[PDB]
């Protein structure tokens, strides 16, 4: 009924698409509900693909990039080494998991080789940025900015413009993406400022930035309203794609309430 | 000269990759590390060889070498034993993978075909690489078995791609039988070749071996097996003529210089004997038995050892003298 109901049967669709996927490689007990719990990777390519009308095409492409999300965390996860998990495993369904995206995506898009432009198009940008990021940490707002906005905005972008090319029309490509690049900042923001008490991690980059006084309580307020009132800005593009509009003033006033406070 | 082409295109592909390698925050560490994947860079040229436009070729080669080498920096990435940077291995590894497809895609016969082949098996090499790094193989039908997804079938998908980024005139599954075969002759040789690097101890066909738990005999036979199937693929029409002594050279390097540091005393197992009749009896001789051999026309005449002092006698035709006699002769 509602879209709440959507989102969170597209989730777990995409949730078992990816499990069922992580199982029939050889992934283990562990390395399956490590997939299954990447809560937000898994919600995310429902967003991206609100435009879509077709529901059956939308939950087919909604799933591949679940598939690819879930397998650059895997990834992310292989460089880092921390999460206790088996690095073959994680290495294979890793491998596994982008073969499978890469195959259904280009099933579904008008011109298959749009994906392979797309996910070349900024490669440099991406793995190049992701490596300068984890080697030096940024000292205030702006090199924050600039770092996440690879390992989020590059990144989350990317899907926009593969979920814009296998979905056909009533999608605005550039917009699409404006909105997934906004929105990804934003869930970055969070994630950096929410610790979840894991093995020598410690405390988010800006988090700490935030308690050093290094970076202040109204720009990062600033930032965020940037991000949201672009955010909006995207899916009110036509032929916009209205049902975005709680869900970035969702996630927007959750870090603003919920999360700003721990660290003001 | 094809031993030129041969050489110009590993180090085309080798300034592919370093190229990207470095373009993408690789460190000078890691641009050396894939510098030196010496095979890895050439082998993109043999599955060209039925390439027939020189433009063509020299692309679908460099592209292939991106995704192998790509493929091999995954791998050393979850094993954690280079010593490299985590990070950078993790995200050039991404970085050549993303190039690759580009580029493959840019060249192949059809829009799905790339991902078609990357995908039709992607749980037969994943689900094996797990496999394989999980238990050790423990006689020759498992090494096959294991050796045969890291490696056959790993190469073999790069194979087929060859073909589908080839132009026109590819017998692809014979690119691929090729490509298949071949990489398990390469795949014994890396077991058996010993690096003495961190941990990189002994090869399991090597251990194997070394416990007897397989035979040498059977080690030969199953590189003559490859052997053949590489050659009978090269000649399918229009068959790939100059892989030939390709197959050759490296099947034989096996048998030459790795198998010996392996078996020993004797590679085949069948002991040499000489059997011959000496006064009414009928007489074999192992040749590690025998002392003093000469010819006398067509005849092969000789001394060996028997109860410990006490000297044997015999002459046989050169027509019956097993190769390892004879070699005595042209050595004595
Ligand atoms: C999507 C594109 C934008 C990228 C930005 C990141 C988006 C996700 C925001 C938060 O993500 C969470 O990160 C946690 C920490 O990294 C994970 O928990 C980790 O730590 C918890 C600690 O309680 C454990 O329970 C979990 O198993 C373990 O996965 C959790 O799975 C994941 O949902
Ligand atoms: C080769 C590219 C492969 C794709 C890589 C991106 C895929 C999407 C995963 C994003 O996951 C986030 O990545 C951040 C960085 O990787 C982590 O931040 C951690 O690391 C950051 C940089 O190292 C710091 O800014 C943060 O404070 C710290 O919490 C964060 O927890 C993690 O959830
Ligand atoms: C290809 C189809 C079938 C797949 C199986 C692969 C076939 C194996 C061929 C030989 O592999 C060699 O193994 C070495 C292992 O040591 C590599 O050096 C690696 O290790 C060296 C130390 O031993 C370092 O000096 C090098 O930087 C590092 O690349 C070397 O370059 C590589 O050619
Ligand atoms: C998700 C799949 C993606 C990666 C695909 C692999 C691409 C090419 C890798 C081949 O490289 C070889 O891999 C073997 C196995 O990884 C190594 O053997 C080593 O490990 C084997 C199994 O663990 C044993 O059989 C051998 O004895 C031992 O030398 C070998 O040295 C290494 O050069």
């Amino acid at each position: 009924v509602d879209d709440d109901d959507k989102m969170l049967a597209a989730e777990a669709a995409n949730r078992d698409h990816v499990t069922r996927c992580v199982a029939q490689t050889g992934g283990s007990p562990d390395l399956v509900a490590h997939t299954a719990a990447l809560r937000l990777y898994l919600r995310v390519p429902h967003f991206l693909t609100e435009w879509t009308t077709d529901p059956d095409r939308r939950a087919a492409v909604s799933r591949a990039l679940a598939l690819d999300i879930v397998s650059m965390k895997l990834l992310d996860d292989l460089m880092d080494d921390d999460t206790g998990l088996d690095r073959v495993e994680l290495a294979c369904v890793c491998l596994r998991l982008h073969l499978r995206a890469l195959h259904e995506l280009e099933s579904l898009a008008r011109d298959p080789k749009a994906v392979t432009d797309i996910l070349e198009q900024d490669a440099v940008h991406l793995c190049g940025g992701q490596i300068r990021t984890k080697r030096s940490r940024a000292t205030n707002l702006r090199e924050w900015r600039a770092h996440a906005s690879t390992y989020g905005s590059t990144f989350l972008g990317r899907y926009g413009a593969l979920a814009a090319a296998c979905g056909g029309e009533g999608q605005p490509a550039d917009s699409v993406r404006e909105f997934a690049e906004a929105f990804a900042m934003t869930i970055t923001m969070a994630d950096d400022l929410t610790d979840y008490d894991r093995n020598g991690e410690r405390d988010g980059n800006l988090a700490h930035l935030m308690r050093t006084g290094a970076v202040a309580g109204q720009d990062v307020v600033d930032l965020l309203e940037e991000l949201r009132g672009r955010a909006l800005a995207a899916v009110a593009a036509p032929p916009g794609a209205p049902g975005l509009v709680p869900v970035v003033h969702l996630y927007t006033d959750d870090v603003l309430v919920r999360l700003l406070p721990r660290h003001l």
